[PDB]
């Protein structure tokens, strides 16, 4: 589980195949709560997806740029392109979901 912010963004998601995106805050406790389960969800996937998390606080207009106005939101990006939404923190099995669909 790695770090993007503002300025590799998009270097991150046009040079892997797929990735997730967790918009997220310190302060956020259901952020607290998906933050274990998105790093079982790195392990299962480690060769066919990226787990990647964006700071909100740290990077304003990356999250104004998706519009991400809560959090716990998730992101999962298929060739550089969106192509999942997951806004509640959620169990593992509704990540996995989405996942396997573009797998
Ligand atoms: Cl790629
Ligand atoms: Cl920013
Ligand atoms: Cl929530
Ligand atoms: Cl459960
Ligand atoms: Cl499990
Ligand atoms: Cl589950």
């Amino acid at each position: 589980p790695i770090e993007v912010t503002d300025q590799n963004f998009d270097e991150t998601l046009g040079q892997h195949p797929l990735v997730l995106v967790d918009f997220w805050a310190e302060w956020c406790a259901p952020c607290r709560m998906i933050a274990p389960i998105l790093e079982e969800i790195a392990k299962e996937y480690e060769g066919k997806l990226l787990v990647a998390k964006l700071d909100v606080d740290e990077n304003p207009k990356t999250a104004m740029r998706y519009r991400v106005m809560s959090i716990p939101t998730v992101i999962l990006f298929k060739d550089g392109q969106p192509v999942e939404v997951l806004v509640g923190a959620q169990p593992k099995r509704n990540y996995q979901a989405k996942i396997e669909k573009h797998l």
